């Protein structure tokens, strides 16, 4: 599997069986896509403890996320992130785990996918279009997924690769979304 190479698991001490869960949980996106995200020079580490902890993002301690002046948060307190290196803490994968996505693993893979392998398709006219139309759906009032079409792409992407059930969910709830993501994965 490409993800021996690309999932970059921590040199020190490790939740072992909950580092393996998101490994297979990764495994949801297809190969071709994981092996075009190791060309790039993408790495998904697997952290087990704050993803500032890593060396390439220690630079983020103390440093307020935009958009949360006054409430207390660092990206100390941010379990995953997105840039040229996708870093999500081992533990924190499900809702509620300091962030609301189905699947903190593959939202946060999803965002690299978008900008450097599919040259930023979430904000195509056709993506803008489908997000205008239904992103309010299940996120109205949210000011995250239904206020930016890559926020949208990342969790619409994640319901359709995380179970057949969250697929068929997106199907009926989503359909245009449902059949952009089945053109493209
Ligand atoms: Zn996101």
């Amino acid at each position: 599997s490409i993800l021996d190479k690309l999932v970059v698991l921590p040199s020190g001490e490790y939740n072992h069986s909950e580092a393996a869960a998101m490994k297979q949980r990764l495994e949801k996106i297809p190969t071709s896509i994981l092996d075009a995200l190791y060309s790039k020079g993408v790495k998904i580490k697997l952290t087990q403890g704050a993803i500032t902890n890593e060396p390439e993002l220690a630079y983020l301690k103390g440093v307020v996320p935009r958009g949360w002046e006054g409430t207390g948060l660092t990206w100390d307190d941010v379990p995953g992130v997105s840039e040229r290196v996708v870093a999500v803490r081992i533990g924190y994968s499900e809702k509620g785990k300091g962030h609301n996505s189905l699947n903190l693993e593959i939202h946060e893979t999803l965002h690299a996918v978008d900008r450097l392998v599919l040259n930023e398709v979430s904000g195509t006219d056709e993506f803008i279009n489908i997000f205008n139309k239904e992103a309010s759906v299940k996120y109205k009032g949210d000011g995250y997924v239904s206020a930016y079409p890559t926020e949208y792409f990342a969790e619409a992407a994640s319901l359709y690769l995380y179970s057949d059930a969250t697929r068929s969910d997106l199907k009926d709830s989503m359909p245009l979304t449902y059949e952009f993501m089945a053109k493209l994965f």
